[PDB]
C-alpha cells in the first residue's frame, strides 16, 4: 500500500520489510534484524541502528 516514503533532505532510506527475508548490512557487511533502512539513492541496505551514524548526504 504505502507507494510514497519519506524522502527528505537527503537519504530517503527504504525500510526493507523483513517479513521472511533477512538483511545484510552493506555498511559493515554482516546480519541485520530489525527493519534495515535501505537508501537505494544512493546508499544501501544499512543497520537500523547505523543509520544514526551514517551522516552522509543524498549523493
Ligand atoms: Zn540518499
Ligand atoms: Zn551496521
Amino acid at each position: 500500500p504505502r507507494v510514497l516514503a519519506e524522502r527528505g533532505e537527503g537519504h530517503r532510506f527504504v525500510e526493507l520489510a523483513l517479513r521472511g527475508g533477512p538483511g545484510w548490512c552493506d555498511l559493515c557487511g554482516r546480519e541485520v534484524l530489525r527493519q534495515a533502512l535501505r537508501c537505494a539513492n544512493c546508499k544501501f541496505t544499512c543497520h537500523s541502528e547505523c543509520r544514526s551514524l551514517i551522516q552522509l548526504d543524498c549523493r
